[PDB]
């Protein structure tokens, strides 16, 4: 029989090791020649696998690269202008890799040129609240410094536009062993942690959705007008450059100026963690100098798009897509997730010759420039944005299969929260101690649901990944499923050799997943979600998850407002509307549900299974949120103050944020009772296209 | 047998008449308790009528009255200050009316309060080419004048939009008899022209699409957030009120200054049509006051909305929408469309009551406020905007069926042409002469397309309608048909008593259609197209006819830019892509139309009805045209100059106008280049809607 058995017997863990081994022996830099004959190389084998038909797309948009004769370094200079010390110009390469060439340096991408000397500010992670902590209670000047900044906590973007907005004249990015150095592991070659010249790459732009930074809202063809340099989206406007923790104990450890506030400003090294500004008395003279000399070009990109054609619906497009271009090697980030969506292709083609065809259309896509900001899927989907939101069922992304080897990771649209749960109680755990038992007992039990017993967690979708055009701009069911650690070391920071050149094909075999097990699972996990929503004759949605997390989000949101009474008597501020249209989601999807069991008819069942697909597209607001167009969606968006976190109900809990602080309270909470409002509406209509049609 | 031929003969002209009379008895003013007494008449009737559900849709939107009390008019003050001559208070009414009361006097709704006094220009019809040649020819600046316009040519929201802009302090409109009196015809009562008394009603906003005022983009619901009066939508600065030509005689017959420039200038007046600024010299120290004291108020307004469910696809909604409410007694604009919908729903009903439904759902609208903004029907959409763009196929207008007696007019998407011409050959002529002949034949004969012979003029559609939400915002495919002049006569105004209190009862039995055939012929237009779109299997949408205006509007376009060679030279401007998109559509549309043709399949029949449905909707861009966001359409807007008329690829034909007078034309032709690639792109995404989906 051709079920779903058959797809998911097929995938081998031998198979997903040999891919991966396969994409890994050299760097697959977007926008490079390698990663375009990588493209070629997927697009044949994927018309071998039996896909009906697989074509490149290809958009011409806007990268940044060092350059190659000027390299970008940082150094601490004294008084005669001589520089004493000066950070590396590369990764110590690793074992048996010390003669490949095109390893890109590590380099800050969009970075502007600049050579900007001054004195020093410690920031912590740089997120909102250490910038709050340094100007409001220590009264701290950034204006005019270069900052410091360890990486964790919130995406680097977000920590570039927060130093810039504190009047910062650079950043320095760096890797503290308190969040990339677990304790008792030993760094790479012999273990998986960071060693002290490892440095993390990383992409600094602001896109808020945007796509390619010249061409917001169309496809960067081959006609395409482009936005000047000077009003492109996201760039930033101040230089900045990544560096790792031997090079950082020494720009930290003459710091002086005013102690660390707390111990939750201190790191691991040697160092005590003064904010500064400016080193201590004997060399109060000595500055730092920054020299970044990237050039942002235009540069073409390549996706490779296979189809395997619905037999019933084939104007129903189920996709599984997820990035191919890397830093370096990219052994974790990206081609542990690429290879397993080769196996995919590879099990369905499998059952395609022997003259199966899915019931809906599954497109199979292998992104370029997700590392420069999404640009290669928010490109195609800004091309294809019709076809996608009148026929685009669902996402699945297919990004590093792997970051730990705990348990598993699903963070989806609660549109998929049943779908996953049944999928994985029918999957074989492969973790220790839970031989013949499910993956959902091993993960439920390793990872429990913070609100109801005897589930699993699973989280909001946030961002820093190719699903973003599809569920915050188009409104697309999407979800994202990988291994990963236990949160209880060091915590929203992934893994150490994250954007390091020490991220190979060996760390994954000898460290994370020596058997393929775990890259096994997930591409069962990943799979048969494509599998499921492909092939139910009912898509497998279930509207009822969506109330429940409503009224979550409602409670939430109305507990943040609540922390001010007076304003919400002063100025009128209620809830009921948001609360009414949950209360109302909630009796029509119950009543929906009660129809969806009820129902030998295909224009109902076609009829339902539309108001299934559209109703993630409910969600949409043509409007977008305040300032950032391309989120559309009214319930979840990135957080404004880190794009890896999701935010729920984003509208209203921007307008709530440090609102205190506003000057004209009048007109701040006017704009959170219509954030209110916009959400209650969209809410109630969204229910509505659950309602019956006439 | 249940088809359209039953339809079509249940229809009856007597049940037109009937209706007429009835909704024409006593004003019906969108806000006031009359109307919402009719609209309660009208819910009770489409129930007995046998429609499955028939709800009232209320808002709460701004509304603009007089002040009863406190009467507006326009003066000529002397020196002294003492008002010499004052317009009048309210038009004389007509024969039998004399004591109906709540008859609004005429006045410019949303007008802003003031008693400004100056000295008059005469500006024309008010035109941007009417200030341009004051302004850039004469050098007469209108900064801190009373402007006097005469209405006709233009909406007279942009008139009032043009005269702000110049500088005026206030605008008195006024018609003048060149263009509402046609030669030889008696005023009312004893003819269809208009009086010196008479004057024209109407509102004064710039909305662009966006609805109620203080709600842009969301429902005036009962829990709405409303922007403050400073922030409303499209509200004028500077009062406006509309006179007779009476009055407007006595303000005109002492004017100074300049000569008008030429004849296009001289209206039919015993007045010199000098342009000022202000009056002669025995008379230059007397000046004009305006006095408005009308108010804005948030008013509940209610649609009708009935519902006929459909038997095969309920999820497809074909409407048939017009207006309700009235200036006065609504006479022509809106009864006599409104009382073609009620014949229409009635006989669909008589079909209901036998056993038949159509295969899709009709809805049927009976839409308020149309007349201060188009305001019922856009807030509904907005409320309802996700069920409409992936269930709506097709939206039918509604508004006076007659505004003469000589042939039919249509204005319509391409994707209905088709549909018309196979229509108009099945119905019979109602014009004298053309008995036995087809309307398609009388229609032809009398209004033959510019471009084809043998074929009937069809125009794009405009605005200052109620489809305006539904096509140019929502991408849904729309039309509108109604009994027209012979436009040779007084061109670009519509019939003399427009929003005049003699637009009455007596003005149609007497005047227009005294056995109410023109009535029937449009009610078997309009209803003929619901009955086919409701109805047939395959929707009667031919996607070449919009292959072949896309190469007519490329052919336009590009004919303008070539006016400025030297220009397109400097700048590279090339509409290449845009020819070529159009290319592409015109092969992909052929293809298509071949496979509609060589389909027992009803996922094939429903896809393809699908890909037919959404191609209106594939020429929406989400981020709409520049500073206009309601207007989403790329290959329609409502003229910039003149919201009456349509101006085909909009964005690039606004970038191009005046585009010699900018003072930095390497950003002006930039910006025609990026609407350029607007264009093509959208072109493009459009026809690859209609590719093979897999
Ligand atoms: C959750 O779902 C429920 C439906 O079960 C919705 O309930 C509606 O709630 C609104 C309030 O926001 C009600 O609005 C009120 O309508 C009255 C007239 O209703 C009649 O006509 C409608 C046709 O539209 C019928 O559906 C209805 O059954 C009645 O026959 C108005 O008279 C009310 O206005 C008066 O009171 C208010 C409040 O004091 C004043 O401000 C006004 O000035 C005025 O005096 C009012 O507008 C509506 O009737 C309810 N519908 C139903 C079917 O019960 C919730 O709105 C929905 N939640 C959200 C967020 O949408
Ligand atoms: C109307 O419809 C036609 C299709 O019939 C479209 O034709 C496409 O036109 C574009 C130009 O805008 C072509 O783009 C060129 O593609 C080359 C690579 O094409 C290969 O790979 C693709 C996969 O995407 C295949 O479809 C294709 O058959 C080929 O196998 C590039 O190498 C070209 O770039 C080079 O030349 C340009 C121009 O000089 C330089 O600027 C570049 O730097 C570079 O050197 C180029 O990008 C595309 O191939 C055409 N497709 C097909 C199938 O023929 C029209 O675009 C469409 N009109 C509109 C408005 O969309
Ligand atoms: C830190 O690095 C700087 C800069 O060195 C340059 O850039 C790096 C990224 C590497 O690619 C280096 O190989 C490269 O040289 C060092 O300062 C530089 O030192 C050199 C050599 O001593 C200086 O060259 C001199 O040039 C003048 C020309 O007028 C002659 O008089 C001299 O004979 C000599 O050739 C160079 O000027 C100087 N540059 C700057 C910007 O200061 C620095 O020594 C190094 N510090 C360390 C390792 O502690
Ligand atoms: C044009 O109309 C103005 C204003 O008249 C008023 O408004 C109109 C819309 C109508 O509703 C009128 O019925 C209404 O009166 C006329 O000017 C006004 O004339 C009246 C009467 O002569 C003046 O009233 C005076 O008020 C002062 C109070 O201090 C007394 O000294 C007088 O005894 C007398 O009662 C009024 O002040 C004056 N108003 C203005 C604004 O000028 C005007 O006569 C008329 N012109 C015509 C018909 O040619
Ligand atoms: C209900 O739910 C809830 O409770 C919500 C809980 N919740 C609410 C409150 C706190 C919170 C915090 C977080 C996180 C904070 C830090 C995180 C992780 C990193 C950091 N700093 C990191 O760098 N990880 C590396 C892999 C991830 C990026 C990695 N992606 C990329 O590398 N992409 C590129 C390009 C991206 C682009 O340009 O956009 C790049 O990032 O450079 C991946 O996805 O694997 S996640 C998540 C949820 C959460
Ligand atoms: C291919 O095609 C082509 O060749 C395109 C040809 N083409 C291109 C170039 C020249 C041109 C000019 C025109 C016109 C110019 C003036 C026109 C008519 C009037 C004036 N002035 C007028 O007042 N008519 C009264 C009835 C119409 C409004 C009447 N509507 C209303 O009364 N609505 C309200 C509220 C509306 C709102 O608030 O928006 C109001 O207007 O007050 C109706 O529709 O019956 S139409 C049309 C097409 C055209
Ligand atoms: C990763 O795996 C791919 C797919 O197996 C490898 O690419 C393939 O390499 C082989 C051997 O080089 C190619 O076959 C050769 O073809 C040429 C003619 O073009 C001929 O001269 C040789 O005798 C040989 O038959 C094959 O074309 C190619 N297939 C592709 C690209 O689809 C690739 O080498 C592997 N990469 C690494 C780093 O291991
Ligand atoms: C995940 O699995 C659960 C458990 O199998 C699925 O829920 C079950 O769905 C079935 C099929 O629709 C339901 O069967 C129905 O039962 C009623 C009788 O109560 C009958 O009227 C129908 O004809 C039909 O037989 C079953 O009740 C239901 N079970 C539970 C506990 O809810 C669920 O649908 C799956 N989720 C997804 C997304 O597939
Ligand atoms: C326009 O036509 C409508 C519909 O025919 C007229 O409204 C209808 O008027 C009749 C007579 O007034 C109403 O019947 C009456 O009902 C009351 C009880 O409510 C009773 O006291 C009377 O004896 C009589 O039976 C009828 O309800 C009403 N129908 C509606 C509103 O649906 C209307 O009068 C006409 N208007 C004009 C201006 O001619
Ligand atoms: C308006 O009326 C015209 C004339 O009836 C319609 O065009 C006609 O449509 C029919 C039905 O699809 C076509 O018949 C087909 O003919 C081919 C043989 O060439 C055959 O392969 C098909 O199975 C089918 O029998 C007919 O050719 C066509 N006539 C012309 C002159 O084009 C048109 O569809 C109507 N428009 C709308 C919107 O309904
Ligand atoms: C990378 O840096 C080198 C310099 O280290 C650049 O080459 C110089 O460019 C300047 C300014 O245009 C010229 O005046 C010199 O003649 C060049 N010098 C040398 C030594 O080649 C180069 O332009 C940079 N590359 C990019 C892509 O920006
Ligand atoms: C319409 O106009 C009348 C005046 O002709 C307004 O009534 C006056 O309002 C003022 C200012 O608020 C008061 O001081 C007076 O006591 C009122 N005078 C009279 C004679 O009634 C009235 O407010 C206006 N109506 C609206 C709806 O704006
Ligand atoms: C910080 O320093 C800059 C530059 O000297 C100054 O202009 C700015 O006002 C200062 N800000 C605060 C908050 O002290
Ligand atoms: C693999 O699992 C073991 C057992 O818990 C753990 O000690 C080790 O740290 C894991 N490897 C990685 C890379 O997390
Ligand atoms: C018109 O008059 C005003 C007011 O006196 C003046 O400020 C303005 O510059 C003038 N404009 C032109 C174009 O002459
Ligand atoms: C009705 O038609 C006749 C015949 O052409 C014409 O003379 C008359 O003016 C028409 N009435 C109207 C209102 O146009
Ligand atoms: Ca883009
Ligand atoms: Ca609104
Ligand atoms: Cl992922
Ligand atoms: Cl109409
Ligand atoms: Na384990
Ligand atoms: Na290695
Ligand atoms: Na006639
Ligand atoms: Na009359
Ligand atoms: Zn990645
Ligand atoms: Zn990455
Ligand atoms: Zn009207
Ligand atoms: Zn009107």
């Amino acid at each position: 029989k051709h079920n779903m058995k058959a797809f998911l017997d097929e995938l081998k863990a031998e198979n997903i090791k040999k891919f991966l081994y396969n994409f890994t022996q050299i760097p697959h830099l977007a926008g490079t020649e390698q990663n375009f004959q990588l493209a070629k190389q997927i697009q044949s084998q994927w018309k071998e696998f039996g896909l009906d038909s697989v074509e490149l797309a290809h958009y011409d948009v806007l990268l940044s690269y060092p350059n190659k004769t000027h390299p970008n370094y940082i150094s601490i200079i004294n008084e005669d202008g001589n520089e004493i010390f000066n950070t590396s110009l590369f990764e110590p390469p690793p074992p048996g890799y010390e003669n490949v060439s095109d390893i890109v340096p590590p380099f800050s991408a969009f970075s502007p040129q600049g050579m900007p000397e001054g004195d020093l500010v410690y920031v912590n992670y740089a997120r909102t609240e250490d910038f709050f902590k340094l100007e409001r209670d220590m009264k701290i000047n950034c204006s005019g410094k270069i900052v410091i900044a360890r990486y964790g906590k919130v995406f680097r973007g977000n920590k570039v536009k927060n130093a810039q907005l504190a009047g910062a004249k650079g950043v320095i990015l760096y890797s503290d062993p308190a969040d990339y150095f677990a304790p008792g592991v030993k760094s790479y070659p012999d273990g998986w942690n960071l060693p002290g010249g490892g440095v993390q790459r990383g992409n600094i732009l602001n896109l808020n959705g945007a796509g390619d930074p010249l061409t917001p809202g169309y496809p960067a063809n081959e006609y395409a007008y482009r936005r000047g340099i000077a009003e492109a989206v996201g760039l930033p406007s101040i230089p900045v450059h990544p560096i790792g923790y031997y090079d950082a104990q020494k720009l930290l450890e003459k710091m002086g100026g005013s102690a660390p506030p707390d111990s939750s400003w201190r790191g691991s090294l040697k160092v005590p963690y003064n904010v500064g500004p400016g080193f201590t008395g004997n060399f109060s003279t000595q500055k730092v100098k920054m020299h970044i000399h990237s050039t942002n070009e235009v540069t073409r990109i390549y996706n490779v798009i296979g189809t395997l054609r619905g037999a019933v619906e084939p104007d129903r497009y189920v996709i599984l897509g997820g990035h191919r271009d890397s830093w370096v090697f990219g052994g974790i980030d990206p081609q542990s997730g690429a290879a397993v969506v080769h196996e995919i292709v590879r099990s369905f083609g499998t059952l395609k010759k022997e003259g199966w065809r899915p019931r809906r259309t599954i497109l199979f896509a292998s992104w370029d420039a997700e590392e420069f900001g999404l640009l290669g899927s928010t490109e195609w989907a800004e091309e294809n944005s019709r076809l996608l939101q009148e026929r685009g069922v669902a996402y699945i992304n297919a990004d590093s299969s792997i970051e730990g080897n705990y348990t598993l990771r699903v963070d989806c649209t609660p549109l998929m929260y049943s779908l996953v749960h049944n999928l994985t109680k029918e999957l074989k755990s492969p973790d220790e101690g839970f031989e013949g038992k499910s993956l959902y007992e091993s993960w439920t039990k390793k990872s429990p649901s913070p609100e109801f017993s005897g589930m699993p967690r699973i989280s909001k979708l946030g961002s820093g990944n190719d699903f973003e055009v599809f569920f915050q701009r188009l409104g697309i069911a999407s979800g994202r499923a990988r291994y990963t650690k236990n949160w209880e070391t060091n915590k929203f920071s992934g893994y150490p050799l994250y954007h390091s050149v020490y991220e190979t094909y060996e760390l994954v075999e000898k460290f994370y997943d020596p058997m393929f097990k775990y890259h096994l699972t997930v591409a069962q996990v990943r799979g048969g979600m494509v599998f499921e929503l492909a092939n139910s004759i009912v898509l497998p949605f279930d509207c009822r998850d969506y109330a429940v997390v409503l009224r979550k989000y409602a409670d939430k949101i109305y507990s943040i407002s609540m922390k001010h009474p007076q304003e919400m008597k002063t100025y009128s501020v209620s809830f009921d509307s948001l609360f009414s249209a949950v209360k109302n989601f909630t009796e029509i999807a119950s009543k929906f549900s009660e129809r969806l069991q009820d129902f030998s008819n295909p224009i109902v069942l076609r009829m339902m299974n539309d108001q299934l697909m559209f109703l993630e597209r409910a969600f949409i607001d043509p409007l977008g949120l305040p300032d950032r167009p391309f989120y559309r969606h009214v319930i979840y968006a990135p957080s404004s103050h880190n794009k890896y976190a999701g935010e729920s109900f984003p509208g209203i809990y921007d307008a709530l944020f440090d609102i205190e602080s506003k000057v004209d309270p009048s007109k701040a909470w006017g704009e959170v009772k219509r954030q209110i409002y916009v959400a209650a509406f969209t809410v109630q209509a969204a229910a509505e296209t659950l309602s019956e049609v006439a």
